[PDB]
């Protein structure tokens, strides 16, 4: 009988690919269906450019990818309409905000499966050990607390010891990085959901520049080539105070065996003053039909038990990683297990969106911009005056004649 094959995750990112093949295998073993797991590259954009060699060749090789939230825009030609298989009430079950994410020209090019925000990573007994009560609010506060715990450690012997680590990495997790730096100084979202390229502007330079600030001193060097991985991998060591990293990373450092269980917190990231909002960007995965499968009807079944209530939990329960069912941030165990769902959940409800949705089809292109002037200001090579100049230029050429 049908083979209904999986492009999704990968196992080159925490359990993200592991978990992904194991639920695909239940699905397999439950419904009686023979299924096989394709494995995919760690960063998001580098799966875009892979998923596109299939689209492009209209292969019916893959049945369900997993998509980015930044994906819809650009992937809908390429998606079965989900539409017709869901009743408005099975519908209503997922967060709103993320099925209208998903829905492009009228159709629901994919099912919401798990969300994501950038947070605030810290460790707890370093606080603790140096006097600090709180984790901070401000960028100053995390350079001060920062500073100071690296000289002590330092001191204290352990030469791998940093401030901070993030993603510096020219990719698609710099432009969520720089989203939350730019926004959390009010300067903006890049380009406004109504199209306006906002970004040359003194606050979304003095964001850059305090980045740059970092590089070296606070940061390790090598943080212009960190990806999720390599941020978390000198964190779960315990060789840094701080991290900005996703949800997904809390379970595995505390997992039995993490050099760091028990030890840390997470909390809102810091903004550079007071009256700043609050940034978090807005991350996530849906479940996608391709336009190509042979097989529609099964691979919409797997879809639904993908993105279902229990499998859902699994991923919160066991991965720490965000549903996008409500009802599952009032479940007794997804909160015992992590009760910062609970805390950080205005928080996701407020995350602020890359312009996925007013770039649409050409958001890659607006990306790669963002990314690569923002990495020439974290190298030293721009400040931030004029990478934000070059910037905007760059935008108004991807974007000219794209009407939203
Ligand atoms: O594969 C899922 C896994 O990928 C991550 C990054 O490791 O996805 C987040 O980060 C991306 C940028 O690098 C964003 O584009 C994406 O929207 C966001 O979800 C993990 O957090 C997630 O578990």
């Amino acid at each position: 009988g049908p083979v209904i094959r999986v492009a999704g995750d990968s196992t080159a990112v925490g359990e993200g690919g592991r978990w992904m093949k194991e639920m695909v295998e239940a699905w397999g073993k439950k419904t009686g269906t023979r299924v096989e797991y394709i494995d995919s590259p760690a960063d998001t954009n580098d799966r875009l450019a892979l998923y596109q060699q299939y689209w492009a060749a209209r292969s019916p090789d893959v049945d369900v990818y997993m998509i980015d939230v930044i994906w819809p825009g650009i992937v809908a030609p390429h998606a079965l309409d989900l539409k017709p298989y869901l009743t408005e009430a099975e519908l209503k079950e997922f967060f709103p905000r993320i099925v209208q994410n998903n829905t492009i020209r009228g159709k629901l090019t994919s099912l919401p499966f798990f969300t994501d925000a950038g947070i605030l990573y810290y460790r707890k007994d370093l606080l603790e050990k140096y006097g600090y009560t709180s984790p901070p609010r401000t960028w100053n506060e995390l350079e001060q607390m920062a500073e100071r715990v690296m000289e002590g450690e330092r001191r204290a012997g352990n030469r791998d010891f940093w401030g901070f680590v993030f993603q510096g990495k020219p990719y698609e997790g710099l432009t969520c990085d720089a989203l939350e730096w730019i926004y959390s100084h009010g300067g903006g979202r890049i380009v406004e959901p109504d199209g306006t390229i906002s970004v040359n502007n003194g606050r979304a330079a003095l964001a850059l520049n305090r980045a740059h600030g970092w590089v070296g001193r606070i940061a390790p060097q090598g943080v212009t080539s960190y990806a999720e991985e390599e941020a978390r991998n000198v964190w779960q060591q315990g060789n840094s105070l701080f991290m900005r990293n996703w949800p997904y990373a809390y379970a595995l450092g505390q997992a039995e065996g993490s050099p760091i269980r028990g030890k840390f917190g997470v909390t809102v990231l810091p903004k550079a003053s007071a009256d700043a909002p609050n940034a978090a960007t807005l991350g996530g995965a849906q479940l996608m039909v391709s336009a190509y499968s042979r097989y529609p009807k099964e691979a919409v079944d797997l879809v639904k038990y993908l993105a279902s209530y229990e499998v859902q939990k699994d991923n919160a329960v066991r991965l720490s990683r965000l549903p996008t069912r409500p009802a599952l941030y009032t479940d007794r165990d997804v909160l015992a297990r992590n009760p910062w769902f609970r805390d950080l959940l205005p928080v996701f409800q407020n995350a602020v969106s890359r312009p996925s949705d007013v770039a649409g089809a050409r958001y890659n292109q607006v990306s790669e911009a963002i990314w690569t002037e923002v990495h020439s200001v974290l190298t030293g090579r721009k400040k931030g005056e004029q990478a934000v100049r070059d910037l905007e230029a760059r935008i108004r050429r991807i974007l000219r004649h794209h009407h939203h």
